[PDB]
């Protein structure tokens, strides 16, 4: 039984944060729980201050009409709690509940792990016989509680995009709002755990540059490389899988570019070296020795700035 | 109460995908989150626009008779929400749900990783006393939202297979809908992260041809053997489980079969050194620096004209 | 109010499989989607054809007495959805449902990877004041959809076990019926994938009969050692894990046995070399070259035949 | 409405697993799928054969009242299915209910894998202004059925402990019962796949000791020291976590401090090779032959007597 | 319809652990089983002893009003078992629901493993026409039950903060109060299991200054480092992820550091070697037999001292 007018029917909106938590880079998720507040005009209850001696008549959410607000990105849905449903005397309504859900907003891991993502949760409502149009009331959207966190996350701001999104589908207007978590991540505890030893054991390859041992070479970059492969299995948990070309394993797949041409210096040094040019082996590594870690230090500059500085 | 008239009873259908997500490998499932639609008439509850005053009358689910349409092909079942029901004076009625479901869709993984796949959802409704047919509303049915997304996939098309396909079961007439949803996979990130280090770490077993040295040879190979497989184990999650012939992995098979040739060589190179006739350990050397990548990038065309070409 | 009559109720029953999925080696369960037919004569509600002038009459399952049918081995029991109930005029009642479910039936690896497997589902009734017997109807219980599959898995049959299994139970009698799902494993793709590499690096480690050299040959043995042990890790997802004795991994133990011994005549040629009595030493190993392959070959086809010809 | 007497009220209870299944090491809960049965006089509802014709009267759980019975380590708790509800003339109840539940019970790792556990599910009543006791009744507590099966355990025995524990809770006597399941492990398998390669492993590491060659010793030691901990990954599986003193693990920390020890051995006959006393070097090498494999068996005979003959 | 009066209505409540279980240090949540007990006054159902006869009257929970406390940090909300509700006779009311969730509290792992922590459980109440106000009775809160046990945990403490925390939210005050649960970790099977072995392979890298062999130290040293890393994935599942700066793993990049440094030593008095400089190379090599392990032993304190004595 929806109120009636000759207007469309303005549905007043506010999400308030209370916990947000199980971000999951790999299912692209997020597990929120939140108040929810709807408020809209129904002459058709509006009632009298004086007569009923009430400042505000409570009603039961079976009781009256009350509009099908849905949330479009939410996995395990349906999850609600009704706290507060308040009928002012004008006829202005005003509905609180409370809920939790899993919302599905895509993650861009390209500039891993100095990334920054905006998650989302959408809210569309169908028309009826009225047309019907959402709208953010920021008094009541001011959703961060303080005590908000993702671990390893800064959480920048909660806000909503004030301009519904109205549009035709299956034969009926359909309102959508587009409510806005901003996070940024906690890099530095990465710099000791996960680039330092990478680069150590990548330098402990470069050493051979210094030997003219073949077999010590052959032993000291391909261990070295057994070393690395191991080491990112250790790290693999911290390195969300893409199907895009992410900054972090743009300059992994680097460094095993690096591990392939060491092999090829030594072995070009000792192939040099056993046909008899011994001049050019020791020129080659002795050049080799500031050559890599340059052209490394460069790539990295390039690659950096194709990311960050583009 | 079903409706009665001497013609079977046509069921118009129409999914509309909101979300989907949560596409499995593994246990070869992926979620879904839509809009049905089924509309079909019903005149024992036609009625006068004129006497009653309104162009359609809306009806509580209980109230009215509902066909059982059921999916087939769906675990986690039955997670429903009517969002609308609206009856037209001749006794067509209007039905309209959100649902969202695990659908059950057999993978193909000949190809991977330059698969395409074409994920199916079965709609299934059988007889009681009237014999019963479902039929696809493509006005309805164009269930692809804009914003649906598979990370890593390209997702061509939503369409349904307009002939239902009617057939007797335990004693009924059933008829069972087929929509279909199409999609292709991001692969280009995988050249970088998994098919290019496999062939440097190939190819360094592969310098073992440039020495003599039976020492640094066993070394050679043998580490970047345990590389490979420890490789292997880093890309492990990329590389899912089927009971068939992949085409990934046949390559894979073959990289094994190049690193047990290339020890039987280096044992032979070596043998053949120490018979004294080290004419023909340097002859097969010398030979297997070109044969290895020969022989390898023929088979590797061979391989993929046998999946691809054919 | 249950049937009454001098003679036990009988309540003929019929499984049929729509879907079958989610083999779990590791719980040892499997999830089912089917349905069930349950049917029994109830006179009470027998009923004239001519007076009330329809072929059957259909009830609410509220309505009219029903047994209570109960699954056995079944975790996450009691999701179902009644689909029909249509009662004959004699007072024969056909019931009707749709279910699904994880059933648990133990594996038996002993094979493997070349077991078949026969899962099972069952349906006890426990008696009232009337004893209470389930039995197959057949034409009802044939319950293989066509596209029914397991992935990895050839499914043979699905049949029951006409027999009840009637028992006494807490003071009552208790009719237990055995529906069994055969299928056997799709083995092939695991000799590319796990057979042959292990051998591989097997032979790999044979290798070093053809060495003298004690350096290489402890490099060559226990590296080949550790890429076993890493490769047992890269398939240890196709390995499950059995209290038992399985024919895999009896085969695998064998292996750690044949890495043993290497290990021992490498350094028994060695200490043998160093004891200058060389004529022994080269005895040994030029005996280990025909020696390790074909007690393999032996001790692998005692096992064949010990799992399999017996 | 609780029956009224000058007595305190006993509830008969009966315990009885249809199927265990799914005993979780790591979360240390096991589920479960079993009758309960209830038993108490409530002469307000007793009533007259003759009059009323009939030996026993059904009644509908909403009817009638019902001691309020709770599991206490129960985790996924209120999973229930009334089967039977019957009421003798003297007013006795007969109440029966299947349910399923995950358990949380601790075990106990230290004898790992000969360990046995007694697994445990409580029930609580709390009294009402009528006191409340709980009792066991053997015969409906005999709770196996002869197909439960944990694999790789023996299942001993199911049985309940007869003396209640009463005891004041929040102003209020309860009444406490403890059902115990008990369990013993199937170790055998554990011989081949896991103790036995382990000692191979290390058996190889103690071969340097006929070696003095310290390349040759070096490349043994700490390439079986490489191949242990990958196989130590291998079973990590098989190894639960525990926050003490586990015997396996105990054995393992000791094949740590033995490699330790092969190496500080190893570094010492080359440190004194190489300082110009021989005869030591030899003698410490010559010494540790015995040594090595002695100590070994000594500690491994005071751990196994310290775990299971203390 | 709320008790009235003039003052603002207070609710005693209290909590009471049955069972907690399920600490997850990933999800950074923990599950918890326990009693809930709130008491306020309610005048308008204060009745008479003497006219009605009875001490105590109870009341279904739809009868009466009951206060919404809510949980404030908990996912997988609302699950709920009322157990009893005693009206005394001056219209104080006694609720008290079981009840179980999972609750999030943050966890803090600077000190790992020595760390302890300090679960904590909110209750919010939201005021209506009449100000609401809770607060702790602590006959009722002292919920450690005997039995609760986190495995691996000393569980020190269950109390609340008496003084509850009221504030304005959505124009509305609301009254929250803190519940804490404290407890410390069992550390002492982590010398045996984590820390020792990490010891004795780094040791065994610290041999390699008694050898002068280049061949058989970047073997010993590069051998280690891999050992090293396997060793980390062995014990991955006892180093849970943070974003912050932890006591282990501080120790453990310093580690890396110490691979990294003897790799550069052993590369550096193996170029002065060949630089015909071997008094410099032996009294670098004779140096860092002391000053690795003391600036090891020096730096462990600096570093232990920074994250517990400061
Ligand atoms: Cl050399
Ligand atoms: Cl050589
Ligand atoms: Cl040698
Ligand atoms: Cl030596
Ligand atoms: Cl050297
Ligand atoms: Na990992
Ligand atoms: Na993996
Ligand atoms: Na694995
Ligand atoms: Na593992
Ligand atoms: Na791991």
């Amino acid at each position: 039984p929806p109120p009636i007018a000759d207007e469309p029917l303005t549905v007043n909106t506010g999400i308030y944060l209370i916990e947000c938590y199980s971000l999951d880079d790999k299912a692209e998720t997020f597990k929120v729980n939140a108040f929810l507040s709807l408020s809209w005009k129904d002459r058709r209850l509006a009632f009298d201050p004086v007569r009923s001696g009430v400042r505000v008549k409570t009603y039961e959410p079976e009781a009256i009409w009350i509009p099908e607000i849905r949330f479009v990105n939410v996995e395990n849905a349906r999850d609600a709690d009704v706290v507060d449903i308040s009928v002012s005397p004008d006829g202005t309504v005003q509905y609180l509940e409370r809920f939790s859900a899993r919302v599905l907003s895509p993650l861009d891991f390209r500039r891993y792990p100095f990334d920054s993502q905006t998650l989302h949760i959408y809210l569309i409502v169908r028309s009826v016989d009225t047309r019907n149009i959402v709208l953010a009331v920021d008094l009541e959207k001011v959703g961060k509680n303080d005590d908000v966190f993702l671990t390893g996350w800064d959480i920048e701001s909660f806000t909503a995009v004030v301009k519904p999104a109205n549009f035709a589908l299956e034969d009926r207007l359909e309102s959508k709002l587009d409510y806005q978590l901003r996070i940024s991540r906690q890099y530095f505890s990465y710099i000791p755990n996960i680039i330092l030893p990478m680069l150590f054991i990548l330098f402990i390859s470069w050493t051979a540059f210094w030997s003219t041992s073949y077999e010590a070479n052959v032993t000291l970059v391909v261990s070295t490389l057994i070393a690395h492969i191991a080491f990112n299995i250790l790290v693999e948990t911290n390195l969300p899988k893409a199907p895009y070309m992410t900054y972090t394993g743009a300059i992994i797949f680097m460094i095993y570019l690096f591990y392939f041409v060491a092999v090829i210096e030594v072995t070009v040094q000792h192939y040099l070296k056993v046909e008899s040019q011994p001049a050019r082996a020791a020129s080659i590594t002795r050049a080799s020795r500031i050559a890599f870690p340059v052209v490394f230090l460069l790539a990295n500059i390039i690659l950096a700035f194709l990311f960050f500085g583009f």
